[PDB]
């Protein structure tokens, strides 16, 4: 009696079966419609595209995506993806397979409702269990108790977790990501003394970005050594035709994580947020949970993220802890793992949720039973 | 139920039966009128002359074309055509048989209301079409998707093509045709030391175009080296009785397409304007119409033209594309056969239009049903 | 120590002295240069024509703008026309008059600056100073607080206002104009069973959307009513010689700003936008900016546009706020006149730019000085 899995990312959605090892099956998830009505005319008595085939199409159209992090707002499109995954990509059928489903933390009632009956009276699946995207994650490293920090291509969340449950009541969202940073990053340019005012050199700044941001062992030791000389000064060219320089913003960008003051909100920094969430947990787990910070998505890649992590969570800490920062190298595919793992094990096996369960306790049943 | 196929052209006209691979009856659409009073005297009581029968009579009579293009301003002559078209050519019944008939690009309203009246009013067929010359071009080289420029010997047009599908409202004319680049070739021959002023000269260079004229690989490359030296001059003796000489001037003349900044147009050569029909298209169809670059008709025939429009695209390009510049050897033909096939084919047969729906709809419908 | 005011618009050029209160020179900035090489023989031996010199001769010449809104691309022309401002139309010596100059907003770097080192480098003015359109239309009003929608005869945008400072960082630019409704004119008047396919019928279209377009109090419940009724429709007949209709088209032209949807752009409508603005501004001057909305130039002109703005505004307002609309009479010179005050200005005279502090800072000090 095994599974499939089709883990609902942030940008890209994995898709497989219970006890393999590795996702076979990766495809964003995303609706492909005209940008305008030129490209409307031109569509062939159509309406829209769904799965890899609108991939290569992606400049030309629209492309929607049917989850916000976060919450799903578009259920006809979702729906679609569901079809294509099961289908197109697994080649398999839906009523001869379990369905593992995922969900962004703090899901609203009437979203995860939904998607529940849908996967019943729709699909008509034998069995199907939902899981946190940051739940996930934890069993992938190995590790049963800890707390993971989920970044992908959409939201960023930390999640409390010990022996494979999960605090939904104490967890927080966070709202900066890179492209908040950027408009952080061109602001700390203009102060430098380099215009990127106009449209066309915001993208630029993107690029400086993605390829040419680190972050320092110490913030204020290195962005005033970097404010007051030219030392850590780079500069890079791009293939559209000119030139640009970036010096202290490299490790500025990734520092509003840190301190989100640079930014302007009335949250405290993400180092302080994790310390909170762990002080709220289970009295036999926060020496695991410490010992076990483990980030999670493409986002919190920057290299030298657990090392600043490391450094301010050390400096700021009271007495009775160590710090140690874990950064595993499948980090991006941590969330998938952790599903597979966590299925093929008998431990989970009495966790499951089933139909008849289902229809007396309705999708609710998912705060009592999951976590 | 077979349908007769009459196409329209710029200077020729083709007619046939529907599942024929090839025309059996073709003649230029002329009307046959005296020059002058000398010529009307010995005419002997008889007005003008009406197909094959005016064809050998020419040099006297003055030929009026009842299509400029482009817009049909003469119906009486008109009308006279189609009548020897199904009758003296064809030596069929109307009656008895369909008519597809073609129209010029941008069509006006009046001129393509008028035409389809007359077909079942007058005519009284049991059902006819009208197609696009530009959209059958495309048929004839087996591709249902591309970009087909189509030159006559009246007007040159780059009409982008999706499964049969046009987009008549992103149709662009081009002026541009051999009379206009002549008179170019006669400027460019002033500036080298050869004098052609006087008339008996200009219809030298239009004889020096017509056989002594290609393209280069590269056009800056190949006009200064040919304006400083004579390594690429050529000499051509005329019948009538004495020579002349040409050098740049004969991949100068075909350049003009390219770039109509040395006529004095406002608008950006043709290698350009097909990027732009193109980029305005359906998102899945841009990577077929690249590699289906598709160049119709006698002017456009210039050996060379494709590897120059090669070149400039391949420089010119962006960044995601390729590009490929495609020839077809019976491409002088290739409008007709394009309807050919189109009518043999069982998609076509529901996109037909009859005599019930255009009494209630009018000629416009054909926007709606006309792809 | 008075100043000039050179106003450079998107089609006209204002010219005075501060302290004036209306323009006493006013004439579009444009190149004329030949169309093509027919005109160019018949020159007689010149170059181009400048200034009101090339305005009666606009039919034959290609006039080019050397401001795209926008961005200055040809810096040989635009020098021109401020010589021939100065000079032939203001008739006095630019060394002896401090010379205001305005910039389009978002302006490059390259652009602002190098037009600054001409203005002291050049013309050797004892002082130039360099202020936003969008900030010169708010002080003709007589309101110091405010936000402002400029559209001229290029560009239109939305930039928010306080005591005079602006917010160029927050400024965002609308692609929509006049032009580009009249093609979607075109596409409700083919709907609707006028054929409208040639360009002669285009132009006719432009000539119906500048006298026969305005905006009706609600848009959902007025275009259902025009489409499914002839009681809004209207007949203009042009003097060239044929006449066309124009009905639901008269109001669902101007619409498209409220709602880009329409022509197929990803951002929302102006509304929606000026609302974004004003919310992003500083907190004591919301209050004000809610109650001072302005709008400024000829394509904003269309009666009914502010009511329609009205409408809209407070039918989406959140709560805690109050929509009222401002539309003064003096709004096409709006821009021209706040420069003139704002010269006038005791508050305003600390803030001018000098030659000394341009040296050491650069064109850049524009944004630390100027707002």
């Amino acid at each position: 009696t095994t599974a499939l899995v089709c883990d609902n990312g942030s940008g890209l959605v994995k898709a497989g079966f219970a006890g393999d090892d590795a996702p076979r099956a990766v495809f964003p998830s995303i609706v492909g419609r005209p940008r305008h009505q030129g490209v409307m005319v031109g569509m062939g008595q159509k309406d829209s595209y769904v799965g890899d085939e609108a991939q290569s199409k992606r400049g030309i159209l629209t492309l929607k995506y049917p989850i916000e992090h976060g919450i799903i707002t578009n259920w006809d499109d979702m729906e679609k993806i569901w079809h294509h995954t099961f289908y197109n990509e697994l080649r398999v059928a839906p009523e001869e397979h379990p369905t593992l489903l995922t969900e962004a933390p703090l899901n609203p009632k009437a979203n995860r409702e939904k998607m529940t009956q849908i996967m019943f009276e729709t699909f008509n699946v034998p069995a199907m269990y939902v899981a946190i995207q940051a739940v996930l994650s934890l069993y992938a490293s190995g590790r049963t108790t800890g707390i993971v920090l989920d970044s992908g291509d959409g939201v960023t969340h930390n999640v409390p977790i010990y022996e494979g449950y999960a605090l939904p009541h104490a967890i927080m969202r966070l709202d900066l990501a890179g492209r908040d940073l950027t408009d952080y990053l061109m602001k700390i340019l203009t102060e430098r003394g380099y215009s990127f005012v106009t449209t066309a050199e915001r993208e630029i700044v993107r690029d400086i970005k993605e390829k040419l941001c680190y972050v320092a062992l110490d913030f204020e030791n290195e962005m005033a050594t970097a404010a007051s000389s030219s030392s850590l000064e780079k500069s890079y060219e791009l293939p559209d035709g000119q030139v640009i320089t970036i010096g202290n913003e490299r490790f500025r960008c990734p520092e509003t994580l840190f301190q989100p003051s640079f930014i302007g909100m009335e949250s405290a920094g993400i180092h302080e947020t994790t310390y909170n969430s762990i002080m709220k947990c289970d009295i036999d787990i926060r020496k695991d949970l410490y010992a076990n910070n483990v980030m999670s998505g493409g986002t919190t890649m920057y290299p030298g993220i657990a090392d600043r992590m490391q450094k301010e969570i050390t400096a700021l800490a009271p007495s009775t802890m160590k710090i140690k920062i874990i950064a595993p190298p499948e980090r991006k595919y941590s969330v998938w793992i952790g599903g597979s793992i966590l299925a093929s094990l008998s431990t989970f096996q009495q966790m499951w949720i089933t139909k008849q369960e289902y229809d007396e306790a309705g999708p609710s049943i998912v705060h009592r039973k999951c976590f």
